[PDB]
């Protein structure tokens, strides 16, 4: 079974994310559990937690179907150790919020070296950040998202993801999420079925599908290899519709949240319905 949805708004409270997902007939969703800017969020109340859990149960969203995203301001590889510690504090807080909400996954971009430390050293700092958070929480898997590679952001090569995982002690609570826009921007082609298979065999050799815990299904406004992160609605960007048919027809993408971060929320219900239909419509190679 595939689980298909969108990164919906949590405006008016976390439970409204589940309600919004249900209104677009999603079978998965993503959300932020707090505003991104605030270093430290007011603690979750018992009232917020119960309303969230009640809405998830009303609309049949289990923990396996929900892929929260951390704040973009967290840098788990920060070269300034005092800033690293503040990012680690925020990440532990985000992981604790997930635990309190009954969530089992947390998706995050790995980090950035700010031209002050080597790639190797930044990746090692990120693995240690994960280890710290996993020692301070229970039941939540740290899901590393690949990136477009803008600026000094790491995670644009699959080998980066594998290097982080190698440094994680409890590998049962680490995984990865592949964002199709990010992959394409980083130079992994997706424009034909053959190219999709080439990209995912590379993923299999370097990381392995045993670590795959989510996908972000985005077309790309930016161009191939541009190392620019600009999403587009399915079919409207430079990837095109065939990659998404290919993903929907491949059983390796079952059982995990498949999340739109496409740029027109008015068509999310149509994008979700189209994705569901491609599972059984005309086969691509
Ligand atoms: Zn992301
Ligand atoms: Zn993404
Ligand atoms: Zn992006």
């Amino acid at each position: 079974m595939k689980y298909i949805g969108a990164h919906v708004s949590a405006a008016g409270g976390l439970a409204n994310a589940a309600i919004r997902a249900a209104e677009i007939d999603a079978t998965a969703f993503a959300l932020f559990t707090k505003n991104q800017r605030q270093w430290r969020a007011a603690p979750l109340t018992t009232q917020t937690i119960d309303e969230f859990k009640a809405a998830c149960e009303k609309y049949h969203y289990t923990s396996a179907q929900i892929l929260p995203h951390d704040s973009y301001l967290i840098n788990l590889g920060h070269p300034v150790t005092e800033a690293l510690e503040k990012s680690r504090d925020a990440f532990i807080d985000e992981m604790q919020r997930c635990e309190q909400l009954g969530l089992s996954l947390l998706n995050f971009h790995p980090g950035s070296h700010l031209m002050q430390i080597s790639e190797e050293d930044c990746l090692a700092r990120i693995a240690e950040s994960i280890n710290i958070a996993l020692d301070k929480t229970q039941g939540v898997t740290a899901v590393i998202e690949n990136t477009a590679g803008q600026g000094s952001n790491l995670g644009f090569k699959f080998e980066h993801l594998a290097a982080i995982i190698d440094g994680v002690e409890d590998k049962s609570r680490v995984g990865v999420c592949i964002d199709t826009c990010h992959a394409f921007a980083a130079g992994y082609d997706l424009r034909t079925p053959a190219e999709c298979e080439k990209t995912f065999a590379d993923f299999a050799r370097t990381v392995g599908f045993k670590y795959l815990r989510g996908m972000h299904l985005n077309d790309a406004k930016s161009t191939f290899g541009s190392r620019v992160d600009r999403h587009h609605s399915l079919g409207e960007g430079n990837i095109g519709h065939d990659a998404f048919r290919w993903i929907m027809q491949d059983d390796r993408f079952d059982g995990i949240p498949l999340i739109l971060e496409t740029i027109n929320p008015d068509i999310w219900a149509e994008e979700i319905a189209w994705l569901k239909a491609q599972q059984t419509e005309k086969a691509v190679a």
